[PDB]
């Protein structure tokens, strides 16, 4: 591709991820530091229960460490949706085989969760509500028995993640790279899907070198941080598997049970 | 940042050490897997009956331990072969002794099964120095659990000889793979990542000299690291079974010290 094809892409994607995703990085980084209505603090089981109160978290129509648990499932499946409308934007995508784009984001939307959710994440805490609430990391440590580490890996991935300091056009390229997968298994025409990431990995590349033009070798460390994506994926289904056989409050209405499979 | 003479003159380095530290190189297994070689046809192992002739040409247990602790042998001459090689990458006998062990310890079996694929076709492997060759269906044949051990390392390698790289760029991937900043228990990562720029900066030159026509071979090599890293994940866990199961069995101490943890 030429260079102003890359950065036509790279706009477009932007653009598109702007329109999809409600809660930026540069918004939570506006909100996280003390520049911009401040957040409402959740530190310990007392300012749960008030925030519950005051700001009616949707993550929350049991005990409290469940709750919180089925909220993150609750916000993960909203996620997917607004990830689904993106990948529909990235060229090429809606020209695939159908059954192929089912299966990219099948495999996908958990890479881009994570991904996304460390730009609401600080050493401290994570943003939630759209930014209305945070949650302090140690009140998430606290909560007993096997949800205590459930989001601790996604905080030790957020830290390191968020040292690369990407902004929102970066990730917006990122993002697509995720998505276009050509290896997700089940795929039954890997070309295009190369084809079209070929593109989007170059306009990655042009993206990074424009932007962070000091950052040496920040393309390479950025790839190799979809290594540490997928390892915070199997552990996750690791968890989820452990909860399943050992916790019985977690059942919900069926239909509930449906839509958070 | 580096110049590109400065680059060139790192992967020439790299490939030198590379020749003198493994003694069978990716070349010379594919001249050995390819024919028109009359002098280097090796001896083909594919069944309990063809396995007791090939004891007398290629030289008081049970077959499938015998060809386990095989490996296990082989694997701890590898170790020696890349313990040498490291200390050849310029800055690594420089660091902290600690993280020197520290990068050896998780690194050498990603860069084992690397290596082992430059043996592999989708048919079978080269042992012995190359004098012998065991087919992929005879090792899936073998009992108990060790019927599955071989077969991940195929389906990387099968996947990852598609990259048709040459022992010039492994020699750089290697040096990557062993420099890494994210290892556990790392103690001064920064000059660890500093090495790695270099290698990834000379890593790209390479591949884009190399394969000019291999459009993001560079991207697409980062990402078979998450191959690698789940093959290793896989084999740990088939240790912990053997050594449940297997009392008879022994391991190398070199071995044993790099599993523990
Ligand atoms: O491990 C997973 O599978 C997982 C875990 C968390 C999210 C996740 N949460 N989130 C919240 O902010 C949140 C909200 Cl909004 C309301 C209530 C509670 C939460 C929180 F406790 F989970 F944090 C997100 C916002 C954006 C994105 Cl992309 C992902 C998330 C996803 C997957
Ligand atoms: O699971 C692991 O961890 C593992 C497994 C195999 C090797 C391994 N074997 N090998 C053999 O030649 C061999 C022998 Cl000698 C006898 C029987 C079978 C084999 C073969 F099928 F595995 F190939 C190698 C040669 C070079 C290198 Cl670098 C690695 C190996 C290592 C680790």
């Amino acid at each position: 591709m030429e260079s102003a094809d890359l950065r036509a892409l790279a706009k477009h994607l932007y653009d598109s991820y702007i329109k999809s995703f409600p809660l930026t990085k540069a918004k939570a980084r506006a909100i996280l530091t003390g520049k911009t209505k401040s957040p409402f603090v959740i530190y310990d089981m007392n300012s749960l229960m008030m925030g519950e109160d005051k700001i009616k978290f949707k993550h929350i129509t049991k005990e409290v460490a469940i709750r919180i648990f089925q909220g993150c499932q609750f916000r993960s499946v909203e996620a997917v949706q607004e990830i689904t409308e993106y990948a529909k934007s990235i060229p090429g995508f809606v020209n695939l085989d159908l059954n192929d784009q089912v299966t990219l984001l099948k495999y996908g939307v958990h890479e881009i969760i994570y991904t996304m959710l460390a730009s609401l994440m600080n050493k401290d805490g994570v943003l939630i509500s759209e930014g209305q609430g945070f949650m302090t990391r140690e009140f998430l440590k606290s909560l007993r028995k096997p949800f205590g580490d459930f989001m601790e890996p996604k905080f030790e991935f957020a830290v390191k993640f968020n040292a690369l300091e990407l902004d929102d056009s970066d990730l917006a390229i990122f993002i697509a790279v995720i998505i276009l997968s050509g290896d997700r298994p089940g795929l039954l025409n890997v070309k295009p899907i190369e084809d079209i990431q070929d593109n989007l990995l170059q306009a990655l590349e042009l993206q990074l070198k424009l932007n962070h033009p000091e950052s040496s070798q920040l393309f390479a460390k950025l790839l190799q941080k979809m290594t540490d994506l997928r390892q915070i994926v199997t552990e996750h289904v690791q968890l989820l598997q452990v909860i399943k056989k050992t916790e019985t409050d977690m059942s919900l209405h069926p239909l509930l049970q449906e839509i958070y499979k």
